[PDB]
């Protein structure tokens, strides 16, 4: 069904490991949860109160409040099961498993897109600000000087008073991982012609952060494929919704820019993170000849893939939102990593 992302050097077996942070070593007692596993499940246990809300007030679901209880209950129970016996529920657990257990408790209860009214108002407001945000970047005559603006916009699209305000108030540089200089150097040579991008959140993150960036690439001579979730996971943008967003934005041009090279792909993903060894077949066909891959969101670029090796130039970009992630990286909360690996 799923196939390995084409830019992952083969063989991927015993080499590519999606997860970025290990919570257990082979030498650890298999019947006792490790301090780390224990502390990481807390990141997921502390996600419930906020998930049981977007679910209980989901008016599209009949008797949502009761069902949200079944959610909090079943998910907390599973989390306790793992702390007591890390081998059950498919453990040892990693970030991917914990995310999947959350989506499963919810879906089994009949949920498909519990983040609907949110994503709607998200794109709702973002759509009313695209021309303003785009015009600016264009007003920036220098290409590299401009590249930075868009790169900061990607980071601002994360947490977000306004998107533009948030764009000028990121944590000070050097950023946790700061490969921007090396990236800007190659960007000015403009040698990329096949970019693919694994997007994350709806609204400003996709509309004001990623799309203006994608538009600049097209304006410099590249094809761009945006890979989005097949199924709703948090406020993440799915391929279906992204097609609707661009359909509205687009002479089929994005504020004067031709989009014939703007392609949308269904990564086949259904989590806020992603395992690149297993994706849709469509995604790979479209990314079969890519020379610029990009995985956005703390999940897709840092929790997973941060150290993934690719056959072509690579860049993981996302804002750090977990204190635990900041700790593993030795960074600040809301730090921005810009990791670029040439060749
Ligand atoms: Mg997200
Ligand atoms: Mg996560």
């Amino acid at each position: 069904e799923m196939v390995p992302f084409p830019q992952l050097p083969m063989p991927i077996e015993n080499n590519y490991r999606a997860c970025t942070i290990p919570y257990r070593f082979p030498s650890d007692d298999p019947k006792k949860a490790t301090p780390n596993e224990i502390s990481w499940i807390n990141v997921f246990a502390n996600s419930i109160p906020s998930f049981k809300k977007r679910a209980e007030s989901d008016i599209t679901v009949p008797d949502a409040p009761a069902r949200a209880e079944k959610f909090a209950e079943r998910y907390a129970g599973i989390l306790e099961d793992l702390k007591k016996d890390p081998e059950s529920h498919g453990g040892p657990p990693d970030g991917i498993l914990l995310c999947r257990l959350r989506e499963q408790v919810l879906r089994e209860l009949g949920f498909r897109d519990i983040f609907k009214k949110v994503k709607d108002e998200e794109n709702a407001k973002a759509i009313s600000l695209f021309p303003q945000v785009v015009s600016l970047s264009d007003a920036i005559e220098d290409d590299g000087k401009r590249l930075e603006n868009l790169v900061r916009g990607i980071f601002a699209g994360n947490i977000f008073m306004s998107f533009l305000a948030s764009c000028q108030n990121l944590v000070p540089r050097p950023w946790v991982i700061d490969d921007l200089e090396n990236f800007q150097a190659k960007w000015i040579n403009k040698s990329w012609k096949k970019a693919v991008i694994f997007v994350d959140n709806s609204g400003a993150d996709i509309i004001l952060g990623i799309l203006p960036f994608a538009r600049e690439l097209l304006r410099r001579g590249a094809q761009v494929v945006l890979a989005a979730n097949e199924l709703p996971s948090i406020n993440d943008i799915t391929c279906t919704e992204l097609t609707e967003i661009l359909s509205q934005l687009k002479n089929g041009q994005l504020l004067g820019v031709d989009t014939s090279k703007l392609l949308i792909a269904n990564s086949g993903n259904d989590l806020p993170v992603i395992d690149l060894s297993r994706v849709s077949q469509e995604l790979a066909y479209l990314s079969s000849d890519a020379d610029l891959v990009i995985v956005e969101g703390m999940g897709r670029g840092i929790e997973t893939n941060l150290y993934a090796q690719f056959k072509c130039d690579s860049l993981k970009i996302g804002m750090v939102k977990h204190l635990e992630v900041a700790e593993f990286l030795g960074g600040r909360l809301y730090d921005c990593v810009f990791k670029f690996n040439e060749v």
